[PDB]
């Protein structure tokens, strides 16, 4: 007989500097590609957590959540830049607005906090300590932390293969 492929539905959020866009892009991909918003509305990607094969589901937002995506999300990355304040300063907000039209009748939401290397240089220097990103991870609540360099790759895979883990994890807890 036919398996259910089980599905888990990923939102992410972040600003147009956060490098969000790519970062979606090159985990579908492999490929790093500079985006402010992703080529495609929409993307699927069967991918093995624990062993079992699910279809992951990735959508990002142009800008502030919206009713249907905070219904719809299982898990949300929210992404920034390490080199601009105001992408990290925009993921609290982002949060806040997600907070309060998802509502506390869903139970948790698995989450990231993604920060991404990629606009780091020597004239754009890194701002954001992972102190603060640590302590923002901390009150946004079932948060993990990465930092991601989309260009080569550094830690891609990891982010979305774990929320994914994540995801599966809590469900299999509520249900029993």
């Amino acid at each position: 007989s036919m398996r259910s492929i089980p599905e888990l539905r990923l939102g992410v959020l972040g600003d147009a500097r956060s490098g969000k866009s790519s970062l979606i892009h090159r985990f579908l991909t492999g490929s790093y590609q500079v985006l402010e918003k992703t080529e495609s509305e929409q993307y699927k990607k069967e991918m093995l957590v624990d062993g079992q094969t699910h279809l992951v589901l990735i959508r990002e937002e142009a800008g502030a959540p919206d009713a249907k995506f905070s219904g719809w999300a299982d898990a949300v990355i929210f992404v920034f830049s390490l080199e601009d304040e105001n992408s990290f300063q925009a993921v609290s907000r982002l949060h806040g607005q997600l907070s309060s039209l998802r509502g506390e009748g869903r139970g948790g939401l698995a989450l990231a906090l993604v920060g991404t290397q990629d606009r780091i240089s020597a004239s754009s220097p890194r701002v954001v300590g992972d102190a603060r990103a640590r302590a923002l991870c901390a009150d946004m609540k079932r948060c993990s932390y990465y930092e991601t360099c989309a260009t080569y790759g550094l830690n891609v895979d990891r982010v979305f293969q774990e929320v994914a883990q994540k995801v599966v994890t809590l469900r299999k807890q509520q249900q029993l």
